[PDB]
């Protein structure tokens, strides 16, 4: 078996193996890369995903979330208050203001030590989830909004057509700007291209131990866990490194900079912090390995959790018997 302690796989495709997306996906996978949850590709050298960031300040980013923690350092929620909209180039300025910026330090080591330490004790806002692309139209290779659409990916497992659309997200961060423990809605892969700015430092389940994280998630966390029996679907649990090493949770960490692709895998359990502002995008996409995951898929029908549109599809075909409760949930 490749890469059986399921350490996170860093990968430098030629020019010529970035042509062909789903080939180089596959490839991976043949190394092992997906044991570890989570992979790092670097594109190659002659490869851009647009000229140049000198025009994006006026992009809008409608509802910017105050992601506000309760809880211990290593061991909190987060909530999101929305507050009023604001530009790109405005978003810029308070992430560079005092009361936001990056603290000074020495390395990416120290500054995890400070994420960690004091996270808790303040609220940065982070500007997620907005639908759109920075990838020029030129860019053929690896070009986040042409990849091949999930739907078309069920069709071609399956043979069933279904409604939905599958179309990528930016994510305008600043220091302290958090990811809670998740996988994907259904159990999907991601992709996630680091455009520009500061770096986004990632931590990892494999997962063949999910279900570790799980328990550990259920104890730390157990009105949630009455609350709903998937309740990481909500996307609002943070656990530190050293709460994982304290309960023997395998994990992994790895740090992503600008010009660099992160790949998770199905049911690989993520969660980070940006480094200070920056400019993500991200998209779900399949694969056929993925359909035995996305029949299993947890889901949330506490109705906390509310989806998109083209979820509904997956869960009516994949997962008919849950269908029912779950769309009680989301209506
Ligand atoms: O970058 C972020 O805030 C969150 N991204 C992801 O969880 C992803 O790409 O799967
Ligand atoms: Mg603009
Ligand atoms: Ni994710
Ligand atoms: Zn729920």
């Amino acid at each position: 078996a490749q890469n059986p302690n399921c350490n996170i796989m860093i990968f430098h495709p030629t020019k010529e193996e970035f042509n062909d997306f789903d080939k180089y996906i596959a490839y991976m996978e043949s190394q092992g890369a997906h044991r570890a949850g989570l992979a790092k590709i670097i594109p190659p050298k002659e490869w851009k995903a647009r000229e140049t960031y000198d025009n994006i300040s006026e992009i809008l980013i409608a509802t910017p979330l105050q992601q506000v923690a309760s809880g211990r350092a290593g061991v909190f929620t987060q909530y999101h208050k929305k507050k009023k909209a604001m530009t790109v180039g405005e978003y810029r300025h308070l992430a560079n203001s005092k009361k936001y910026q990056t603290p000074p330090h020495q390395n990416f080591e120290d500054l995890e030590r400070k994420y960690w330490k004091n996270r808790i004790y303040n609220s940065p806002i982070y500007g997620a989830d907005i639908s759109g692309s920075l990838f020029d139209e030129n860019t053929k290779q690896w070009n986040l909004g042409h990849l091949g659409t999930i739907q078309d990916l069920l069709e071609k497992e399956c043979g069933v057509v279904i409604e939905g659309v599958n179309t990528p997200y930016l994510y305008f961060g600043m220091w302290k700007t958090t990811f809670a423990w998740h996988t994907e809605d259904m159990d999907l892969y991601s992709i996630n291209y680091l455009h520009l700015g500061e770096p986004k430092t990632w931590y990892v389940v494999p997962p063949e131990h999910g279900q570790r994280l799980e328990r550990l998630a259920r104890e730390l966390f157990p009105g949630s866990s009455r609350g709903c029996g998937a309740f990481l679907r909500h996307k609002v649990a943070l656990i530190s490194p050293t709460v994982l090493k304290e309960n023997g949770i395998p994990f992994n960490r790895i740090t992503q900079e600008a010009g660099e692709f992160m790949v998770t895998f199905p049911y690989g359990y993520h969660a980070g912090f940006n480094h200070g502002f920056n400019c993500a995008e991200a998209i779900n996409f399949a694969t056929p390995r993925w359909i035995d995951y996305g029949k299993m898929a947890s889901q949330c029908s506490c109705g906390e959790a509310r989806v998109t549109f083209s979820m509904d599809a997956f869960v009516r075909i994949l997962q008919p018997e849950r269908y029912d409760l779950w769309k009680r949930g989301q209506d």
